[PDB]
């Protein structure tokens, strides 16, 4: 099985459900999956990441809130202690993503892929037209979309990490 | 042989060498590659490509010049007469990477997002090893000194094979 | 009076409404407006604008349509037939502000300001603060706000237009 | 007089000459200039700044050095804690201005991002000028030629002159 690290920063519980979501996903992908969140500067039942360790998953999928539109200091700042996986070049052709919540943030989106490019990391995007199409496809099964994510939301985070997950293991097989 | 399409606007010769030596680089990854260049609004022997025929390759590679910092205009029109290909859903999964040339980082960002919002892998540079690069000619015994120079096109080279081998195993 | 330009570029009328308001606000801050729109590549009673006339005006305030968060195609392309106003530096020290629509589009406002920076153009933002602060104004006066532009982003608009307006008419006099 | 406010991050001392250089022409252009340094998490001679003094001033000039290509964690860090500021409106048509230090554009845009939200009045840099500028010293009889040129040190001395200006307008 491939390894993958859900991280990630939640200030009052959404992204943590969303970490969630994904992370289920990536485990319906057949990946080892292990979820984790940044220090500080709540669910203490979940175990808190150090910086060296993101080089012992072969994929990464990072999900933080978002302040005004930008990256919350604790993710940045997290990331920013990489340095030395960075010289290695540790992180480089590892599947990544990026999640991000406004409980619009695209600087926010930007700033993280930006970080997470910078290693190297083979970055896989939000499946847009197919998140549209979603709608229309619970529409069509019988059962429509309608602080606290929405149906369509989990199921996106779902689909993604799932996505991500049999991505990954096309890399690794 | 997965297909790969290495699409690119130059405006005054550059990027079209860069995009040749993507090319090369990617034909050294066991891909069967098409060079080909936008439409406008000098090489007439390199071919112009359709927004149409982008969901024809396995992977697509993407170089731009730059005009202060952003996108060339050929490039972004171009990309902008790509709304069936997204409306379908063509473009997803498919293998992607852009290369800029001149900093221009808003312009990377700008390209990226429209070829992130078509669903398509992104492929990065390698920085950590484009330093590493220099160290490694200068131990060979080669070290490096408006047309790319010798470390620019091996990264082209490297980024391009790179591409292709990670669009081999996605399709093997 | 100063001098002010309200150009804009709506596909579904939006745009157009809010750039209507931004040039009521601005005739109410004491300038001279001028409304016009960009060339094509729907209100024909508006004027169409040349590049080469930006420089007519002490003030120019743009708005736009946005596609997936991007600039519209019309507007950049109107912007960069502006060459020769920027190697003159014709419209250094020109007052200016962007006007967004996504009928969030944070990367368009950035693209856009950033065409207008290089021109070396004094930004006006928009007053955010104020604008969250609208809700509750209107709340205590006594009439609480609730495709096609609602009374706050009007409201907006408007306000945007005549602060512009002030500040030009302050460097101006 | 208007109170301008030169606060700086500087990681080797760039951006710290460079500071002193905008200040310098802040105070030609008829300021009273304090120049300042963010806390960390080498001159000991700066006063170090807080997050609530922002206010006290008419113009505030950021400049803060950069790590491949983002703005350097302490400024960030330190804008993140005018939160109060911001609920109250306080930096609300004060003329703001940024500088960055090595490409940098994401740095620039992040930086008058926080800005901005502030409701500041943005004055950037004048391009065409800055390119105008080694002609002039050409034809004056000067051509210019880690530590800032004489060239960005003037660019950062005309900026401060410029910002200083415009302030004084505003207020006056
Ligand atoms: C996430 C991340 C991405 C980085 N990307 C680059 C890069 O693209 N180019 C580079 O030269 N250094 C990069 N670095 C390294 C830093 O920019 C910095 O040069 C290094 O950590 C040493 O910094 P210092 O000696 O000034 O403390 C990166 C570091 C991190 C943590
Ligand atoms: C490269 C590209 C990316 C697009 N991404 C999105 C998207 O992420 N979400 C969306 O709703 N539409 C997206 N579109 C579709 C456009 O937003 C637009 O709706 C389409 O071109 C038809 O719109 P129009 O009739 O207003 O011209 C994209 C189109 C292109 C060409
Ligand atoms: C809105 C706008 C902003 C520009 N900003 C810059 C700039 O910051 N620096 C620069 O060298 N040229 C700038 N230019 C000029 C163009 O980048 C370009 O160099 C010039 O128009 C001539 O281009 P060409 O000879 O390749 O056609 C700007 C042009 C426009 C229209
Ligand atoms: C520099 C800066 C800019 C801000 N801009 C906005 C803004 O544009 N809109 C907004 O609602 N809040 C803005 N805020 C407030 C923050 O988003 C945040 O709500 C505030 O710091 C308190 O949030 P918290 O309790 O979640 O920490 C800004 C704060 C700072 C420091
Ligand atoms: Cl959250
Ligand atoms: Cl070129
Ligand atoms: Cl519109
Ligand atoms: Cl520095």
């Amino acid at each position: 099985m491939v390894k993958m690290l859900v991280l990630y920063y939640s200030a009052y519980g959404y992204m943590e459900q969303m970490a969630k979501a994904a992370a289920e996903g990536a485990r319906e992908g057949g990946a080892e999956v292990t979820l984790k969140r940044v220090p500080e500067l709540i669910d203490q039942e979940v175990p808190i990441a150090t910086p060296g360790e993101l080089a012992d998953y072969d994929a990464i999928i990072i999900g933080t809130a978002t302040r005004y539109g930008m990256m919350a200091s604790q993710m940045k700042n997290f990331l920013d202690q990489t340095g030395g996986l960075w010289a290695k070049g540790a992180l480089i052709n590892k599947v990544g993503s990026v999640m991000v919540s406004t409980a619009g943030a695209e600087l926010a989106l930007i700033s993280t892929q930006w970080q997470m490019q910078h290693h190297g990391m083979i970055i896989v995007p939000l499946s847009y037209a197919y998140r549209e199409q979603m709608g229309n496809d619970v529409v069509r099964g019988g059962a429509p979309y309608g602080r606290q994510p929405s149906a369509q939301e989990l199921d996106g985070a779902r689909f993604q990490g799932r996505r991500v997950a049999e991505i990954t293991a096309k890399l690794h097989g």
